């Protein structure tokens, strides 16, 4: 039969009746039916009006010099006559779903999962030709026989997402094969084997197994983002990484802590769970920063690997460890299990240092303000002379941005000349200190802004630097 | 609803009624509607006359095999019957505004700044899909969950211009985030997000925001014209170079010192000016060269940067 192909259990039927579809690479069969009744056809109606299609050749290719339409052996006409419609070979969607189910093409699987895999595909030409899977291995042989299991070559129209045995599909047990790039190529039974009609689908095998995360660089300092990536996973499930409570900073606060971990990439939910509870980014209702033990952020992942990222401010100087955990956990209950992986690295300390206020200073003159700032977003600049940090108002927000090289710079301020008391220190003769400190004091807790005057404990207790400084007479 | 998408609050919608617009990269649904009534249809009039669309597959892209035009089941016909009209997807422009208004689009812009900016556009696609906006970090990451400011991620049809939020058009708040190349990614919600579907816009995030100034070249002689151009300012405002009349030679005349400044770039206007009046390049009416103090150059800037050139001849060895 055709159109009903397995009805008869044969693989291509190539006798067309009167009225039905034909596709652009088939070879009509001459013997019966309407391939000796009439051969030679011509064009009905629009661009494929006047053109002749010849039967007992194969139709050409490329819809060029081939228009598509409906051909009629009289020429243009309406009455009933012998005619076929012609129309482009397609297979609309094609994929490998694990028994489970979930999308696992073009993405590395374990070995050990990979025993019951799935193929099914939605295709156009269903009436005329079944389509055939050839399993290739990256020595480039088709190893189609070795994996089949139980089930004939051809695979039916629709059937997809089909995660069994009883509806359309071939199943793969790819579990005995070594390690490697495999090739899955569709393409029709016999002729539609050409452009559009055949895919080439990937697969990657692979036996290092063991949930992986990995890291773009290990030796950071802090504030700089560092993104970690988590390889080797099942797609569609939820992991979870995990940070201790131990390494944070002690002088962070409930928000301070919330913003670790960021909501880049694949992830979905930040927060921080103690044993029990959890107190999650959307709101601080459950633990707080000390009744609460450990800071989760639960990713998904799409494909073979997902991304994240986290930020090494507010972070103490030493080894860091990230620790995930297996699909399915929950935050609470991941408290006393034990990490199916993880990962360290190792942050060590910056350092911000003035160059240009350094040896000498004329009163009254006007000068940059010259340096460097690893780790830092905004500095101040204070002056000392027997006593307190006194603030120096620079003017501005009383802070300066750092640049990608990790430089600040000012353009030309009279240190003397500039309106406030600072600068009257300044004003008389003699020696004093002059040293740089980062955001960090922020009013010394409460609004956005550096307006204080540190004493030594307080200054020195942060990351700054100072140096000598004599102003000159002019 | 089908054309007027945001009154179910529904993200798409694939239910076609007869006489509807279809586009190219759409799957219609089989369950309800036009897509159970009417699986296949064919051609009406033009090049569309003959050739046959299935409905229950995806359409075909490229606009070959498939030529644009009127289907009907029937055939060719006039009579009212089940009849769609097939029509290609595009997005007819998009920009990246700032609060204030301007465009900062493909130009670097002060981290300090970039904190109110909002994404608008115009694209025919709006009865089936709205169309999705991604920003993708330079190491080639989706930030769009960090920087959206309470409007999700769905942009409407029209509202180019819209400086406020009341207006169709997604915020970002883009000042959190370090330095580096950013792109934005536009594409249909579902399945339009092919060729002339997508469009990715790229914006440029840095904090060395002085405003800036650069020469070609910095030893010369006199006569030699240099191209000086000015860096990391915000567009459609105009900027004023200066020039102390100290340095010109003691030798020049009125009409001398006029021709300083070329016209050359983004420059309007060119004169001198004193303390309180101005003797433009238009006519010799205000201060004359002794009067004046200053000479001046008025520039506007078109994207991140401007060009001007100046003319060594008749200064001063210094
Ligand atoms: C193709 O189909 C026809 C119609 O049933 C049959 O007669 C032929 O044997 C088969 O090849
Ligand atoms: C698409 O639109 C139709 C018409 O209102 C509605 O019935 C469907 O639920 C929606 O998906």
């Amino acid at each position: 039969e055709r159109g009903n192909l397995d009805a008869d259990s044969e693989s291509f039927n190539k006798t067309i009746q009167s009225g039905d579809r034909v596709f652009l690479g088939e070879e009509i069969s001459t013997d019966a039916g309407l391939g000796a009744s009439n051969p030679l056809l011509t064009g009905t109606a629009g661009n494929s009006e006047g053109v002749s299609l010849d039967l007992s050749s194969p139709i050409p290719q490329t819809t060029e010099n081939q228009p598509l339409g409906t051909y009629d052996v009289d020429g243009s006409g309406s009455a009933t006559t012998p005619n076929v419609t012609l129309l482009a070979p397609r297979i609309t969607d094609s994929e490998i779903l694990t028994s489970s189910g979930g999308d696992v093409t073009g993405s590395a699987i374990s070995s050990s999962d990979a025993g019951n895999l799935y193929v099914n595909a939605d295709y156009n030409y269903e009436s005329a030709e079944k389509v055939e899977v050839t399993v290739e291995d990256p020595s480039g042989t088709d190893i189609t026989n070795e994996v089949l299991s139980g089930t004939d070559t051809f695979v039916d129209d629709g059937s997809i997402g089909s995660t069994s045995s009883t509806g359309g599909g071939v199943g793969i047990d790819m579990s005995d094969q070594d390690a490697g790039e495999y090739t899955i190529i569709l393409e029709g039974a016999e002729d539609l084997d050409f452009g559009d009609a055949t895919e080439t689908m990937t697969l990657t095998i692979s036996s290092q197994d063991e949930i992986g995360i990995e890291l773009d660089s290990e030796s950071v300092t802090q504030g700089t983002d560092v993104q970690y990536t988590v390889t080797n996973g099942i797609d569609g499930n939820e992991h979870v990484v995990a940070m201790d409570l131990s390494d944070l900073q002690n002088d962070a606060t409930t928000e301070q802590a919330k913003e670790v971990f960021r909501n880049i990439g694949d992830t979905s939910e930040v927060g921080i769970a103690n044993s029990s509870a959890t107190n999650t980014s959307g709101s601080s209702t459950g633990p707080t920063v000390e009744t609460a033990d450990i800071a989760y952020a639960v990713v998904e992942i799409d494909g073979a690997s997902a991304v994240g990222g986290i930020e090494t401010q507010y972070l103490d100087d030493s080894e860091v460890d990230l620790e995930v955990y297996d699909a399915g956990v929950s935050a609470t209950a991941a408290v006393g299990q034990d990490a199916t992986n993880d990962i360290t690295l190792t942050i060590e300390e910056g350092g911000t240092t003035l160059s240009s206020p350094t040896g000498q200073y004329v009163v009254g003159s006007e000068v940059d303000i010259n340096g460097t700032a690893t780790s830092s977003d905004s500095v101040a600049i204070y002056v000392r002379d027997d006593g307190d940090w006194q603030l120096l108002e620079i003017g501005g927000d009383n802070e300066i941005s750092v640049d990608s090289d990790d430089t600040f710079e000012e353009e030309d301020i009279a240190l003397s000349g500039l309106s406030g008391d600072g600068s009257s220190i300044l004003s008389l003769t003699g020696t004093y200190r002059i040293g740089v400190i980062d955001a960090s004091d922020a009013d010394v807790g409460g609004d956005g802004s550096v307006d204080d005057s540190l004493t030594t404990s307080e200054f020195t207790s942060g990351v700054s630097s100072s140096n000598s400084i004599r102003v000159t007479d002019q």
